[PDB]
């Protein structure tokens, strides 16, 4: 269960444009990452912050149970998909990444990690 | 002011578009066709989506805020910057084509910026 989760998350970083991928709990704690060892505690805290305010969007405007959220800035994308209850998958990319298809890969791998986790 | 209004009734025609609104960055509604009871509330909710969208785009070094996407199982909330001091919110159905509606918003967001 643990060998197969680590390798699945790092393989995202073999797509053109993808910098990092972290599997984080809903409550802000790091499960499995390949990001720099320094930033791993502060990125897991921000991830859970983005999950909670995506929840607000969907509840408050009558849109159904939360699925996905992405933010585009000047320099790059932040991309987040729910892993059933209690977990979530983060991808960072730059402006030249092919966002619609990463969400299709993210959706399939979420349900894969959901069985073995 | 007549050329800002019906310009927001026209997105509804496109398939998958439940509702549009022009809102201020402080949370006061400018132009919308939504139920005239909800409009004050919906102006408040789009307020936070921008700020809490500016907080990921300032904490993870992604540059200036441009756009925010959320998706729920019964549909989508989309928001784009209408320059400084306003924003365009679009409620869509969970079977609409997002990549095009963004192409239609980001142009209109710079065709309302010069007359507003």
């Amino acid at each position: 269960a643990v060998d197969n989760i680590n390798k699945t998350i790092r393989d995202f970083e073999t797509v053109p444009g993808v910098e990092g991928a972290a599997l984080v709990s809903a409550d802000g704690l790091m499960i499995s990452s390949a990001l720099p060892e320094t930033e791993q505690e502060r990125v897991a805290a921000i991830s859970a912050g983005l999950l909670s305010l995506g929840e607000k969007a969907t509840t408050e405007l009558d849109r159904g149970n939360f699925k996905e959220v992405y933010v585009k800035g000047e320099k790059g994308y932040t991309l987040l998909t729910s892993v059933g209850e209690n977990a979530l998958l983060l991808v960072l990319a730059k402006a030249d990444a092919q966002i619609g298809l990463i969400f299709v890969d993210m959706r399939r791998i979420a349900d894969s990690l959901l069985e073995i986790l």
